[PDB]
DNA sequence: GTCGG
DNA sequence: GCTGATGCGCC
DNA sequence: CGACGGCGCATCAGC
């Protein structure tokens, strides 16, 4: 838990700026600072010491001085006592209630868990499922359950078409001991950057996972991205496993490396790496790495035959998945 | 909130 | 219907 | 002082 006090302070400040202030760049600034301090292999003894790290400026240095002197932050003390703030911070924990919906709900007097359950007809489909599994979704998944979930998905995908490849990404591919959810990258040879030679490629997989009662609910679904809910089967007379979030992303098979880089994360690593790419005159998305032309208009996709090729282009030494976490 | 022209 | 803007989601 | 990562799906306004 080294500099755990400081990183917890910065995360709380980030969530405030995101949820209450709707200040996305302040949110990103706080999380970048939190991530760089988490990686620092010494007990920070001063704001001046922290300020030497990239992402920590004058204002974060001053808060760290306050926090090390007093073990708290008066700004955070006040946010915690503010009723609108604490109402908004609570509601934003429901899947599908963002900053705008939370403030809207608070404006209608809907501020608590009881208030939401009374007001189900005021909730869209996503929000109703977020409410139904509120408690379940705050639970982390042990790596042991992630391996059982992997076995069901990979085995069920093989049953639809042996040409599908399914890869579990997110914190699981980074080798975390627990995961917030299950992120699945899907490829099929019939879907490339050049041609969709078969329709319902994602649909057929979702349908098989519904048929064996693994996928239990849908939050959203298009041609390339599924967002839903799944659950491990339980034994005779055992308590049921919690319901879990599942994301499935179908990526063009020739663009697998850009796709697996994106879907492995972490989010903060992606933002740091894409920001660095821009500094080096390249743009990275889940599909391609492209050069920026004279104008600032992206050029043709560069050849990529490995994750490492993307690192090479922007002149970074390769980071294994396990080294891309916070 | 921070960084780099 | 379509297109473009916005909210909320993913890493 | 401008830029800050990039894009999928749901929803709604305007034509
Ligand atoms: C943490 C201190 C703040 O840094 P940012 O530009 O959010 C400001 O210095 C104080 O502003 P406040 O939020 O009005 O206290
Ligand atoms: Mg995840
Ligand atoms: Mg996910
Ligand atoms: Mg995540």
């Amino acid at each position: 838990t080294l500099n755990g006090g400081i990183t917890d302070m910065l995360t709380e400040l980030a969530n405030f700026e995101k949820n209450v202030s709707q200040a996305i760049h302040k949110y990103n600034a706080y999380r970048k600072a939190a991530s760089v301090i988490a990686k620092y292999p010494h007990k920070i003894k001063s704001g001046a010491e922290a300020k030497k790290l990239p992402g920590v400026g004058t204002k974060i240095a001053e808060k760290i001085d306050e926090f090390l002197a007093t073990g708290k932050l008066r700004k955070l003390e006040k946010i915690r006592q503010d009723d609108t703030s604490s109402s908004i911070n609570f509601l934003t924990r429901v899947s599908g209630i963002g900053p705008s919906a939370a403030r809207k709900f608070v404006d209608e007097g809907i501020k608590t868990l009881e208030d939401l359950r009374k007001n189900e007809d005021k909730l869209n489909h996503h929000q109703r499922i977020g409410l139904k599994y509120f408690g379940d979704f705050e639970k982390r998944i042990p790596r042991e359950e992630m391996l059982q979930m992997q076995d069901i998905v990979l085995n069920e995908v093989k049953k639809v078409d042996s040409e599908y490849i399914a890869t579990v990404c997110g914190s699981f591919r980074r080798g975390a001991e627990s995961s917030g959810d299950m992120d699945v990258l899907l490829t099929h040879p019939s879907f490339t950057s050049e041609s969709t030679k078969q329709p319902k490629l994602l649909h057929q997989v979702v349908e098989q996972l519904q048929k064996v009662h693994f996928i239990t609910d849908t939050l959203s679904k298009g041609e390339t991205k599924f967002m839903g809910v799944c659950q491990l089967p339980s034994k005779n007379d055992e308590k049921e496993y919690p319901h879990r979030r599942i994301d499935i992303r179908l990526i063009p098979k020739d663009q697998y490396y850009c796709g697996v880089l994106y879907f492995t994360g972490s989010d903060i690593f992606n933002k740091n790496m894409r920001a660095h790419a821009l500094e080096k005159g390249f743009t990275i998305n889940e599909y391609t790495i492209r050069p920026l032309g004279v104008t600032g208009v992206a050029g043709e996709p560069l050849p990529v035959d490995s994750e490492k090729d993307i690192f090479d282009y922007i002149q970074w030494k390769y980071r294994e998945p396990k080294d891309r976490s916070e």
